[PDB]
């Protein structure tokens, strides 16, 4: 009871802002627990700055660029946000304090990722995503680097093999899969917010304005685009399996696998589904197993791949591509 | 990689609803070996099941099926069944069969050979005694359990004992087969197929189809309970078999189907719904899945109690049902 | 196998809806030893429950129960309780008890002896203070956690450190017992039994039975939340105790009931239904058979409670504090 | 950081017996134990500097724990060999403040309590055997306790390890009593007396009389009585070591204990103090450590002269250690 | 327990190479093995006492196992060094009876069968190599068998350990043969002969001749032949050790075996064996507490012997043969 | 047992004094696989070493050695080396090789091939740069560590992760190789070959053979310390690699040699004997568990550190790498 009330506040913020990762983060072994919790909170504060449209580009860029350094400015905080999670910015001193209490080896990793992410975020403030190549670049900045950072923390803690943090491509794929999935799922919500994440070079081959997919008379063209993007995302699954297969720590495995499975289940539920453009989407041998051991995770993944495979319209324009990537996933 | 192997996995996912995923999740060489084993048995079953194939043509097909595995160009183009693709493109499947290590080939062909003979033996007859019921189930399921066990031991992912104890392996197949036969009474009766042992049901009604008559519901349920009680006798062997597995991917593959079958019997016990369509596959279970032996034991024991709780003193098999469950409870 | 052993397992399933399966799933010798431990405790509990047994007749039965384990012909035929069969056919159970290895016998007899003293002590009084609550729960459940832990170590399936940690083993039992006491308010009130601590409920109403009256539902829910908050304080010990276990069958046996109790408090928290009857119960992509998963499940249930805490509730700050402590460390 | 590198440089320059096993500890325990050692090294250096007046030393020992939080604190007036850890204390304190809070609380608490005890024995010598235990508690028992709390706080060892302070105390006492008994001569030729007065007085008038040849006979008897006292801690030592589950921690704890026991077996009834199966097993697993311990107990037992005033007691404590389990 | 405390005093009093690893055994094995050792010590002390007439000795050996259940039994007429365990046998037997029946059963059965064998060799010397194995079985092989049965009975080790009496017998024979080889001179000077006559008679007329300087070269050749014979038990020793799972049991078993192997390597082609006592580098970095380390140590000692084999030695081929088998057996 | 397998182990013991014992102590299938691996590599090395074979003849023998494993009758009767028995009786060895499971044969052949190629590359040239020194060491040692790591995983006694780490497995080999090279300076000098990197020694004396002359002893020990400082940089990889192992037999096999090498570098550091002939807590624990191996390593690092002359041209470097190892 004597210990850090500032750390208790950090865990309060974690549960306040994260519905999908708080439980598995708090379940991580030893040192990984606080390091990952803090990593999530600083990223949350950085993301809130990027998302706040009341902050002009001119004022925002320097904040994004120096955020990694604010981690070492004890009294720094930001009181001008109107975003829902602004509490992490207004009470950033409590968070940076605990960040500075982490072992240096973890601080180095977190700061490096924050620095790089800030640079990438600034880069995209005055431009939308065009090519699929730019889509990967953007996803790398806001998610790929997170997978890389998390992996570096795992190896640094010694709970996982040095290889985990070294193979940045596989770590990058973990983040990209989760990011592309959410982006595909949150089309309608993002569109109603003025933000666009779907690659221009893809939706433009369907409609004149991305926002057109929101209108009923374009539902067909929309779903087709939806399926092309989902097909794109599926290409990360082989890396995801490789990455998970290298994990040896149960708490880390649960942390990494559960979110990936939920993401795969989301793509399966969105595939060739019109509800993606009308609102939010929602949820048998798999119901017998959880995503806590590799063979079960593989089984769960394959079930979802077949669920998508048998719904692939010969009609749809991505049919051949979708079947091909699923076959690649199946034949190991 | 291989175009033919990718094709095999495509056929596996297209034909197997409940085994495709756990199969694809199997470690190393077991994966292709079991995938191919499933496909060849699927082709064999498709031939036996095709009523447009005369007995004159069918007996030779069933007896020699195993040898077609060795003939590069063999295929069957006269099937009128839904899964005929595996027969018409058998060369692709047999090619992969011949690519498997010789030790796996020995197992698969031996089983196909013995299964073919057995199926041929039953083309002209229905099941009479309970002994004949066991014989039939051995031919179409027990031998499969035996084959799988031999593949596991041959691959060395499991100890030699798994493949050597054919009676325990046979019990695994019999339990699944009997459970399916009991559950599918109505669907089969409407398909002109009879699998319930005649020496058992003849003690209740004159025609097996009479159980579908509302005025015979009481006798039908009594018979149902007698057959379920019969199947419960395989449980001790199932627990023994599963308790011997050391490979997680193999455990998942074997344990899940057994748990689903047990859940099914529990849902069917003393349930009139069995004779009015498919049944409702209905505590301390909720918090645990079937991926570790102790949990599997607990789930199995819980289902035995669901049955025990419903045993009416007036049922003709009540004492026998209590007796076998009591044996399952007490055995360590 | 043995005729008498078959009978014991028959009795286990007759008197246990939530433990029989995980007990039967225990490895080697723990199976029979835990089955027998359950049965003798069921018998002791039935004697304590029977209101048709005068207190002066009951005190010796409770004090001497442990010695009856060594009396081949001892049985009790004057009970009218629902589980009386274990008392009327106690010779069958004591026989199997005497068939257990001596190391298990010693632990079981010792716990029965100590529990008997505690139950006898509370026959003429109700739980007053929260400290008294902990004491009564120690007698009927804490000692059981301690006994079970010693059985685990005795069997060698668990490290000696498991049985040695009597403090946290005690917390494992207290948590399950308090949870049941909280949930079973109405059931016990209509049975003439009172388990809610008087120093706590008297700050709300004049009679514990008053919580049954619809016009006190508000006060009732406040006391409910205060008791739940008290119970939550054992979770840190539970997590520490579970984290030490290395045998899968033992882990399932201990972890599942704790998670089920946690799920129960979450469902009962700030729930008016507790006073009108029974209350029924990431989290789905993981079950409770590995420690990290059990932690995640517990944390999800804690947020379930945290998010529903009313500012007006008199225990609100205390409730947040303990959940915060659980989350943070 | 260079500051953490400097800390390990000091660790190696100051510790002959623990530097290696400390650096071999798993994860978090490594830096926490390294820092704990350095701060204790700095405190002991202050405690031993005779050029520091009492009125100046007492408050320093009492307030040492507080310097851990003062970024700029350092001591520039020491003439001791390891004065570098005092002159560059800011480097050590910086790394202490970088440790997780749970380790900081333990280290600070122990330093505060040891400083109190050290100041208490500046103006006096050890008289009774009870005072001897009190003195050893302050300079060593508390160290075992501190270390145990760190092991438990790191989660590498069971909660019980840090909670059982008596067993932890015994670990420290056994090491300290062994070094005190062994270093008799060196201490006398240094102006310090650590052997309990109520013990040596029963053999001579002045503790320094043991050095003179004409008293060697009485010196060895006193020597054997003290060793017999020390042996009483072995049961707790076995109990403590038996609870360890982390190999790096076991090595760290077991090796020094065995070396200490080997030392008492060498000093038993040996005049130089005042002037089998073993070779096939090392101290890296509990059963081996036990075997080794029993071996040394017999080397001592087989050498208990019936004429020695403590003969009976010595035999009794060895007997208790043998029949334990 | 004052009586149990006395038993451990005797153990340390009589055992120099086993008391430490015995006292380090986990749980119930500790007292069971301690008692087992004390009873055998007493039995061996009687068999050794030459002041006891044969007609008076045979009964003692044959009925020794029964004295375990005779609370007051004891022997006051022994003049041997370890007579304390006999004079105060009541203390020892008391603790024996405090042991779990399953342990008592094993111990008494071994004492019985051992007593039979000892009595049998009271009037004869060891002739054939077959009889040497027989003799060693009676005084050591059965001990390995009894100990293994105690391990399995305690459940600290699998049932196989106590079941494979062959491997267990081999464990005992290797230790006994090594000690018989090493203690030639001491035994000879003590008036006892343990070397097999069919082996030594091929070199000299009397076993005692090996104690004469003039026969030193023949003595060494016989020595090498007997060592070559003992080496044949190594395969079984490795197999037996590789099946153990309890660390305290492993140390108890491995240390004495490694020490015996070290002893044979030191005695091989060594004249010192007939003049006095023989005192026992990748090995440097290893201790005998983990199977792979134990294997490595054994292999090193084998090459130590192999490298010293004389071309002209009458057993050279056999020695290289068994060593080669040990090197190759996986 | 097969007489051909017994013969192999006979040769193993004949040509190995520090590896035979730990090889024979390996679990299951690793035992014969590693034994055979050692034997073939010994043959290959013997060929390179033989100065009676012309470069025109040697090259082919090196480049194709990996193929001789599948040629039942292949052998070599023209060697003058001490271990020619392995070449002259290679058929006995290839036979057992072909008895190994395919997964082991693959690994072994691959390494032999890549090794032969690399070896032929230095038949005429000497070691120039340190970069080149690692290159040569990678060929005769580095690749061996990789092959071994792959056999551990192939056997499955070790996690797939072990074989995957080619970089640290390579460092394991380079560390042992540089140590033997540094130590055997004089023997290799009085033997004909030069392995010390030219770029390094040519900065102290004009002829590498000059270190053998008393009027250079000082310059000698200085170059010595500089090389040891180079080899020390591999220790962090060694510790990391060893820390991953889970099989006791494999750990003992890998750990003992690394520790023996470290002890060797500590004995040679700032030691003159290197240019003439040959050359507590630690004594309480052996190299069979990782924490003990760390402790032993650290004690040796201290033995070298407290002997670092602040005059030596490497003093700064030596302290820097040791500091890194200590705080790692
Ligand atoms: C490591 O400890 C984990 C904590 C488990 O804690 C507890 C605490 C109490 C009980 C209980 C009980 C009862 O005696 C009370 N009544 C309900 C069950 C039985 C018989 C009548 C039980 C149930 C129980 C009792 C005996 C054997 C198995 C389970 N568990
Ligand atoms: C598990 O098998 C491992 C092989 C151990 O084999 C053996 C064989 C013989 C003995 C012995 C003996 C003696 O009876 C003979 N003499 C010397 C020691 C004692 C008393 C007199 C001993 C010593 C012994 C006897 C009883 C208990 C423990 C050890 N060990």
């Amino acid at each position: 009871d004597s210990l850090s009330s500032s750390l208790k506040t950090c865990y309060k913020y974690l549960n306040q802002t994260s519905r999908s990762f708080a439980a598995v983060i708090q379940a991580l072994d030893g040192e990984m627990r606080n390091a990952v919790c803090i990593f999530y909170l600083v990223l949350r504060a950085l993301d809130t700055l990027e998302d706040d449209m009341t902050i002009s580009v001119e004022k925002k860029v320097p904040l994004l660029h120096n955020f990694h350094s604010f981690l070492y400015q004890p009294d720094w905080r930001f009181m001008e946000s109107k975003e829902k999670d602004r509490q992490v910015l207004e009470d950033f001193p409590t968070i940076s304090l605990e960040f500075r209490n982490l072992a240096e080896k973890y601080q180095t990793v977190i700061a490096d990722i924050c620095r790089r992410m800030g640079i990438g975020m600034a880069e995209f403030l005055d431009k939308h995503v065009t090519s699929e190549q730019e889509w990967d670049k953007y996803c790398h900045y806001v998610a790929g680097l997170v997978g890389i950072g998390l992996s570096r923390l795992f190896s640094a803690s010694e709970f996982e093999d040095p290889l985990v943090g070294e193979d940045t491509e596989r770590a990058n794929s973990m983040g990209l899969f989760l990011q592309k999935t959410n982006i595909i799922r949150d089309y309608l919500e993002d569109q109603q917010g003025g933000r666009e994440f779907w690659p221009q070079e893809v939706w433009s081959r369907y409609v004149k304005k991305l926002g057109d997919f929101a209108l009923p008379e374009n539902i067909d063209l929309a779903v087709q685009c939806l399926n092309e993007l989902i097909t794109n995302a599926l290409h990360h699954i082989p890396d995801v399996i490789t990455y998970l297969s290298r994990l040896r720590n149960q708490s880390v495995f649960n942390f990494c696998a559960i979110p990936q499975v939920m993401a795969i289940a989301t793509l399966a539920a969105c595939y060739n589904n019109q509800q993606v453009f009308k609102g939010a989407v929602l949820i048998a041998v798999t119901l017998m197993m959880d995503a806590t051991n590799m063979p079960a995770v593989k089984a769960i993944i394959y079930q979802y791949m077949e669920e998508i495979y048998h719904r692939i319209p010969d009609s749809n324009p991505s049919s051949s591509k979708t079947r091909q990537i699923i076959s690649t996933i199946r034949t190991q």
